[PDB]
């Protein structure tokens, strides 16, 4: 019954929508690496389950293309509505105040409201696997 994440790296597990960023996403599986967010954005991790109480997706920040991916999600304000489509359901959320924010380099974030973790991600390192260069920005559930 539960929505399932794909094994095929390759095939869309999703879509991530963001009305006030004029951003609509095909989601991918993850890990984020450059080949995954070269097909799209990508759930962060390998390791994903849809059923989590947080679903981190991660995109690119491409200022050459405005509208490039996760480029313009800081257009997103407070409050703004979030739709996660995954086959048998559309999960909506609101945008919180933790937004725009260096990961753990400025804040933090089990038994709470379900939440999503939008991810913008540059400046790749092959020799660590981590994106030198991410933002946060938390949704939190609505119904």
């Amino acid at each position: 019954a539960k929505p399932q994440i794909p094994k095929d790296k390759s095939k869309v597990a999703g879509y991530i929508e963001i009305p006030d960023a004029d951003i609509k996403e095909p989601v991918y599986p993850g890990p984020a690496t450059p080949e995954q967010l070269n097909r799209g954005v990508s759930f962060a991790e390998e390791n994903e389950s849809l059923d989590d109480q947080n679903i981190s997706i991660a995109g690119h920040t491409f200022i050459d293309r405005p509208n490039y991916q996760f480029t313009n999600l800081k257009a997103a304000k407070k409050g703004s509505m979030v739709y996660f489509k995954v086959g048998n359901e559309t999960r909506k959320y609101k945008m919180t105040s933790i937004r725009d924010v260096k990961p753990t380099d400025v804040g933090v974030l089990k038994g709470k409201d379900k939440q999503l973790t939008l991810i913008t991600a540059d400046d790749y390192n092959e020799k660590t696997g981590v994106w030198e260069k991410r933002k946060i920005f938390v949704a939190t559930e609505v119904k």
